[PDB]
RNA sequence: CUUGUUGUAUAUAUUCUUUUAUAGGUAUUAAACAACGGAGAUGAGGUG
């Protein structure tokens, strides 16, 4: 359906900088006011006011007065429910009836309704229903105790709902069923559960009211939709523009009247709108009515928007291969097994382990890890630990990262010498990707680092001489994220991510395509998500150890916090200062524990950074035009089964109900499985059988209707982790766990 | 108009940057292969 293409001008062209400028400050006012009576206003006052004014009865003006919503919140005009043109007229009317968009023309003279009435009027509406019908707020995780008011166990009863979408009765009894069933867990983490259930059914639609109104509360004070100052576009309707293609040239025309004046804006041609193609006839053919104008490192940019018909091919079940997303070793595990049968690719671990300046620094596990990864098909040896070495001078894996490295770069020069380009770039982007993290890493604590000095220099300490209701004021009046010198890191580390995004998308693409290129028909990813990573766990932090932890006094020889301190305390993490009663007061972060802290974050800021719940958009995205088509299986015991026989293993407790086991319980320390097989080698041919096999086919994979673009060919079904559970034991899939 | 954006050089000069240092900034210098639905400048941890 919808599409967009960019251009950018050539020379002559009316829409300065200025003009942009003008267009950007009425949307800012505009949508400041928005925000800053997103919720104090009432629906009913303005329509009250509209009646004094103009006394029509129009179709939005009684609405605005009719009981549904007669007293709702303002923001209730950007929810489902409210009728959307309704609300667009009766905000409209409203705030141009008062001016408080402060509207006093424009440069160029644009028509009224192009210019205010259909451009940044309909822009900030646009953005800010889009913001409040997908409200995510964002609450922590406070202690629950018996001892605790409504509020304080209502604050972590919503909170459960965000994490977990709790929002129905069934929702949480699925949920006590699951955790209650799997190795008898801690009862104190259910006894919360229990607790919440008898304090959300309750008062269930106040914890509905509450998540909307607190989640427009964390809009209000995120800036809600002020446009930053690195953007710098602007968005209008036009009615009669022609656009035709230029004499002896692969460029466009522009024909954009202006103050009824025929303007013609020179562009340059895309390679994506190239003469003779679909897309060029698909766009000159059918192109909309609005038009952007963006400022992009002082140059401009016209973006159109055609419609297309997209010809997605449907799941064909013939090649499948299943992809394990694992972070920790190599990136990208497949099922599949390196018999140099795939044309086109390149095994680095393989490389890595001909070479002896390698495999002379390797011990004797490490050897036979390695060299079962090269037993298969990897991609993107990327090497969390041996990477940190870059960072950490004293570390003990490097001298590891440097021959790594080396040896890394030096093949990639010889595949430039030989000719071999789409390996090239693949290499190559994987050190730049290596590279880059660890710029990303060094720019990203530089901010914290940054931010940290800013709160201590603007006095947002802690330790504060202040009322709380002015400090979360200026929190929001002046915080890090508006600094000049944010800015700056900010735009560094923008650089960094468009890297990174671009050598992942090289990454992507050779996996897509080797893949394409061999036969494999279809690609089964994992519905991965946020909550299937796991983070290494940070050492607690130097306020949290003493006052949390109840250090703050008492003796070496006094240890009562808990058994993990003193493991702490045992190693060089932290550097306990005795006072002169010679019992901890004052507490350091020793420089061993220091870059402890720093190996954690290294690790566990790859989720976001590398995007890994989102390794299955850019597969689907390269099925949008490819053959390959990607089903996503659901991201649960995918990691925890045997692929030689295909099992949960479970252990029967002595109550009498067979029950899965630990999730540590089927794997050792290594990375290898108690089926005697690496972990990304067990769950990479897991997910494969679930398409493979026709009846865990539709068990599990529900077939969308048909072919859509950002969608793919097979999705996980929408049963939760205890019907999954059930079903695969409804069909024997059970193995007695022998403890 | 060999035409737009991004990725990809471990390139020459560099009394530039440790806030991108196996990389960037400024001068250049060189190349094809790709993707492109506008895009993505929102929080770093502890006992669960
Ligand atoms: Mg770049
Ligand atoms: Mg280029």
């Amino acid at each position: 359906m919808k599409k967009s293409i960019k251009f950018k001008v050539k020379g002559n062209c009316p829409i300065t900088k200025d003009v942009i400028n003008e267009y950007k400050e009425y949307y800012n006012k505009c949508s400041d006011w928005i925000k800053n009576n997103l919720t104090s206003i009432t629906i009913g006052e303005m329509a009250k006011f509209l009646q004094e004014t103009l006394g029509k009865d129009v179709a939005y003006i009684s609405m605005g007065l009719s009981d549904e919503w007669k007293d709702k919140p303002l923001y209730h005009l950007f929810t489902k429910k409210y009728h959307t043109n309704n609300a667009d007229n009766l905000l409209y009317y409203y705030i141009k009836e008062k001016n408080l968009d402060g509207y006093k023309g424009n440069t160029l003279n644009i028509g009224n309704t192009f210019f205010r009435q259909f451009g940044y009027f309909k822009l900030v509406v646009s953005n800010y229903r889009t913001k409040i019908r997908t409200l995510n707020c964002e609450i922590k995780r406070k202690k629950i105790d018996a001892d605790s008011t409504s509020e304080d166990i209502e604050m972590q009863t919503m909170y459960e709902i965000i994490k977990h979408n709790l929002n129905k009765k069934t929702d949480w009894d699925e949920f006590i069923s699951y955790i209650e069933n799997v190795e008898n867990p801690n009862i104190d983490n259910i006894n919360r559960y229990k607790l919440l259930r008898k304090c959300f059914c309750e008062n269930e639609n106040m914890i509905k009211n509450k998540l909307e109104l607190l989640s427009i509360e964390q809009l209000k004070n995120f800036g809600g939709c002020i446009m930053k100052q690195h953007i710098n576009s602007m968005t209008l309707i036009i009615q009669h523009f022609k656009i035709e293609e230029k004499e002896n040239s692969l460029g466009f025309i522009l024909n954009l009247p202006l103050n009824k004046k025929q303007y013609q804006i020179e562009l340059w041609g895309n390679r994506q709108v190239n003469k003779g193609t679909k897309e060029r006839d698909a766009f000159l053919n059918t192109y909309g009515e609005n038009i952007v104008f963006i400022i992009n490192n002082d140059e401009l940019y016209v973006v159109f928007s055609y419609e297309y018909e997209l010809e997605k091919e449907e799941a064909n079940f013939v090649k499948t291969v299943g992809l394990a997303v694992n972070f920790k070793h190599a990136f990208f595990v497949t099922s599949e097994k390196d018999n140099c049968h795939l044309d086109g690719y390149i095994n680095l671990y393989k490389y890595l382990l001909e070479h002896d300046e390698f495999t002379n620094l390797l011990t004797n596990d490490e050897k036979k890890d390695y060299e079962e990864l090269s037993k298969v098909v990897t991609f993107c040896p990327f090497e969390n630990q041996l990477l940190f070495a870059r960072y950490n001078k004293m570390s003990k894996f490097c001298k590891k990262e440097q021959v790594l490295s080396k040896l890394l770069y030096a093949l990639q020069k010889q595949l430039k010498d030989e000719n071999r380009t789409k390996e090239y770039i693949y290499v190559s982007c994987v050190n730049k990707l290596r590279a880059k993290y660890v710029s990303y890493f060094i720019l990203k604590e530089k901010y914290y680092e940054k931010q940290k000095e800013y709160d201590i220099e603007m006095g947002f300490v802690d330790d504060s001489t202040e009322s709380k209701e002015s400090m979360d004021k200026r929190r929001t009046e002046f915080p890090f994220r508006n600094t000049p010198v944010a800015n700056e890191l900010l735009s560094k580390l923008n650089n960094v991510q468009q890297d990174i995004n671009g050598c992942l998308k090289n990454i992507i693409n050779y996996i897509y395509k080797i893949f394409e290129q061999n036969g494999y028909k279809i690609v089964a990813l994992e519905n991965l998500e946020n909550s299937n990573f796991e983070k290494k766990q940070v050492l607690p932090t130097i306020k949290s150890l003493l006052k949390y932890h109840k250090l703050e006094n008492q003796n070496v020889n006094d240890i009562k916090a808990s058994d993990k301190v003193k493991e702490y305390i045992e190693n060089g993490y932290y550097e306990l200062i005795t006072n002169e009663n010679n019992e901890i007061v004052d507490a350091k972060y020793t420089e061993k524990g220091a870059m402890k802290v720093k190996n954690a974050n290294f690790f566990n800021l790859m989720m976001k950074s590398l995007h890994f719940a989102s390794v299955k958009d850019e597969f689907v995205l390269l099925s949008n035009n490819g053959k390959t088509q990607i089903a996503l299986v659901p991201s649960e015991f995918t990691s925890q089964m045997d692929s030689t026989d295909h099992c949960l293993y479970m252990k029967k407790n002595d109550k009498g109900k067979l029950v899965k086991a630990d999730k540590k319980e089927v794997r050792t320390k290594q990375e290898k499985h108690i089926n005697g097989l690496n972990a990304d080698f067990n769950a990479a041919n897991n997910i494969k059988y679930i398409v493979e096999n026709e009846v865990w086919r539709e068990i599990f994979c529900t077939r969308p209707k048909k072919a859509e673009y950002n969608v793919p060919s097979l999705d996980t079904t929408k049963k939760g982790p205890s019907a999954i559970l059930h079903m695969l034991k409804k069909i024997e899939a059970i193995k007695i766990l022998e403890t």
